[PDB]
């Protein structure tokens, strides 16, 4: 569900969504660590949107990824410019736009919300 080149931060500094494993920590919705559980492989061909937010970063997910919004969770395709990305100031959606489609890949998480933080703006996002 996320681009490779996504940074996801760890308790010990940062990782990809490219490189993450079962069994390694990413940061929950409250920042601490929040093991994961399971995974996808790296999946092609998959339509691909870039999602842009009002802290200045940008991520690229695919249609289906699931986004923690004012409205209850929200697929990609869904999104629109104004909701924001909340986990109970909340960083705003700007834009979302398709894009060429690249490898995405999902992780699952074990904190009860099944949120974890993405990209360099550590937004939340949902698994």
């Amino acid at each position: 569900a996320l681009a490779l080149d996504t940074p996801l931060p760890t308790p010990s500094g940062w990782t990809t969504m490219g490189d993450v494993a079962v069994g390694d920590h990413l940061l929950g919705p409250d920042g601490e660590p929040t093991r994961v559980v399971a995974d996808t492989d790296v999946m092609l061909g998959r339509p691909c949107y870039v999602v842009e937010f009002s802290d200045g970063t940008a991520i690229v997910a695919d249609a289906q990824h699931q986004w923690p919004t004012e409205h209850g969770v929200r697929i990609t395709a869904n999104l629109r410019a104004g909701m924001h990305t909340v986990v109970s100031p909340a960083v705003q959606i700007t834009a979302v736009r398709r894009r060429p489609s690249v490898p995405v890949r999902c992780v699952e998480v074990d904190n009860p919300e099944h949120l974890y933080l993405a990209g360099p703006g550590m937004v939340p996002t949902h698994n």
